[PDB]
């Protein structure tokens, strides 16, 4: 519900790369280190629950289904393979239920979103979480992140990014648990990656952009792709997540730091935002928002025989249901078969999970947390016709239950 | 350009899994008060509304997902690769439709070489001659209805009221149909499992048609309560609504309730437009392309549009591999026999072959699929920029500040 503050870092795998060479003690990538320090540290001292973490895959995790908002609900997220293995970092734990929370207040508030779970975290999220947060074997805080679709035009517009970041600060704050979040906005600053203008940067713009987005932010809402990508390159203009994270904190801020590099492609920059709470008690209440936001699923707990596949039924589901899913290949649905107990013993699925398939428990899947079309997928893959599902469901058999029409 | 109008018609997965009768034949052919309608009118393009059933959209799962390539496969859905013939997309109109729609701030998801399942492809073996091919392109809609929190009842009506003048904007004169697939009354999960409901579908049905802002208050709870839980689904028969006239024309109408779903159907057809629309479909064009207008005065530039995309998908999608370390194990040792199976026409093995860096930009091939591909081959970004700038690296590096190196 404590939203303390945020900040801003660029995620240049530059920054991983750097840190795992461990040149932290180099002459060129020393004083850029010494840059993150003041974020590190106060990471460190406030020691937020949750860090609420807004970055950009970069075709890895996102391609052949690319979305614009896509909110990580899963409870736990390892690096990616990027082509050259996994970095050496222990998973990070995410927050459900705050994910949950904030996907109903987002749709609410007709923001159009995506919920993930299972896949990697790139350099998009790493590369600077490695470096701001210690892991030498647990990361501090939980994360809930919200990958960005950037790459792929159209994206959102910027103004559409602040709103997103408005709304944002609501949810977490309406949030009726006593913790603290963070907020990051990662990417940027100046750079271009791609093409003949490969190379290209723009510290003037870097500077006018941060002390805007310090101290004016809603005079950049009006920018095209192509005003920040001409000023700032073109993945340059990935710097609109930094103004949804900016959305998302008071109007004014106490901007504790900032910091500035530019040796190689990008501008290294990192921005520290101090929160200062609500001025004017907000046009709707913590307790109004919370009952918007449930408001769909309000009395639908007085329909039983009903089981709604919600975010939370959807992470604990989230093992099986993947399992299940993997059915639609043809190596998968024919050792489904051949070979059950040889399958089961390579998945990572509970015991509990493997006797619910095993026994062909049709409404002990749906209570556990199945969702019914990986049942769907399971019928008609072991051949049993699907209304012997529905009748397992209802205690019948098949012909009594039948009887309808 | 111009909407001929729209039919709402389940896609219940026993239409087809089995179908392709004294009982089915009444709907069968309740079925082509439709398809009439289909091959006489022949639309250049359907823009296709239904849901995927966790086949296709599942780990990743989004609330507007539009179709950008070009064809379209059956999904395997455990009952295997159904035979059917690739249908044909719509890129330049999935393009054009999506600008619009950000333009109006509908967050979207884009996706390519994926196929659809039953909910696109069931009805549609029965709504369109199949032959060899089929009489339209599509451009298919994928909704997220499954997993909840999902866009309200008005989101979607008002997603179709945008859908409607997105396509009425098209600056090409072709003619697009709306199917708004889905529904009606069921529910096959839970021991409600078998629910139905037609004082409530007969009343929906009617309403849908003469006064369907009435439904833009219908909670998930009153939906699934009257309908079924998987029957709340038909909001997507509302956004169908939505891309269609304020007042139509109910020139046919099925029904029979079978098994476990009402099967319904409920052809439209468009009339004209109330009054004049807010904003000319001039001004719509220019407000869908301002983001990028002008963006082609930056040089050394090639932004990754949709149309990019689907020109890049199979190089891009064939480079996105490496990050498996079986595929890019056999990139380095054998790449000819990886080249053998793949789908890469020879000028696409060859920019990848020649390692082109600039080529493959141009071509289409994005950024972070080259960056790993450097990885995969033990050189790193530098070079590739260099590649670009047409420097050696040393002398590339000279541009920089300072001079590192990474992968
Ligand atoms: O080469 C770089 O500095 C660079 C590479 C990236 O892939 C990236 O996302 C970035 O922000 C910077
Ligand atoms: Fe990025
Ligand atoms: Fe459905």
């Amino acid at each position: 519900a404590k939203i303390i503050g945020g900040f801003a870092v660029s995620h240049t795998p530059t920054i991983a790369f750097a840190h795992d060479a461990n040149k932290y003690d180099d002459p060129v990538w020393a004083p850029i280190f010494q840059g993150f320090e003041p974020v590190k540290q106060w990471l460190a001292e406030q020691k937020p629950d949750v860090t609420f973490y807004v970055y950009n895959d970069h075709m890895t995790s996102f391609f052949e289904h690319y979305s614009h908002f896509a909110l990580g609900v899963g409870e736990e997220y390892s690096p990616a393979d990027e082509g050259g293995g996994q970095r050496d970092l222990p998973p990070i734990k995410g927050d459900p239920e705050l994910a949950k929370h904030i996907a109903e207040c987002l749709v609410a508030d007709e923001f159009d979103l995506a919920y993930w779970q299972g896949m990697g975290l790139d350099h998009g999220a790493f590369s600077p979480l490695s470096v701001l947060l210690p892991h030498e074997h647990g990361w501090p805080c939980r994360i809930v992140p919200l990958q960005c679709g950037v790459l792929q035009h159209p994206i959102p517009k910027a103004r559409r990014f602040w709103n997103f970041g408005r709304s944002l600060r609501r949810a977490i704050q309406s949030y009726p648990r006593d913790i603290k979040v963070a907020i990051a906005g990662t990417g940027g600053l100046s750079h271009q990656v791609h093409g003949e203008r490969a190379g290209f940067n723009n510290t003037e713009w870097d500077m006018e952009f941060m002390e805007r987005l310090a101290n004016d932010p809603e005079s950049l809402l009006g920018a095209t792709v192509t005003d920040l990508a001409k000023k700032g390159g073109w993945e340059g203009a990935e710097v609109v997540m930094w103004l949804l994270m900016r959305g998302a904190l008071s109007p004014e801020v106490k901007t504790l730091h900032q910091s500035y590099f530019l040796p190689s492609m990008t501008a290294i920059a990192t921005m520290l935002f101090e929160d200062q709470g609500d001025a004017a008690p907000p046009a709707e209440s913590d307790e109004a928002l919370r009952a918007r936001a449930k408001r769909e699923l309000a009395g639908v707990e007085e329909i039983e025989g009903t089981y709604p596949f919600t975010i939370d039924r959807a992470v604990k589901g989230f093992r099986i249901n993947h399992f299940l899913h993997r059915l639609i290949e043809p190596d998968f649905r024919k050792r489904f078969v051949e070979d059950p107990e040889g399958l089961f013993a390579e998945s990572d699925l509970t015991e509990e999970e493997k006797s619910l398939i095993r026994n062909r428990d049709w409404i002990g899947m749906i209570h556990y947390g199945v969702i019914f079309f990986m049942l769907e997928k399971m019928a008609a893959v072991l051949g049993i016709g699907n209304i012997d599902v529905y009748a397992a469901f209802r205690g019948l058999s098949v012909p009594e239950f039948q009887k309808t029409r």
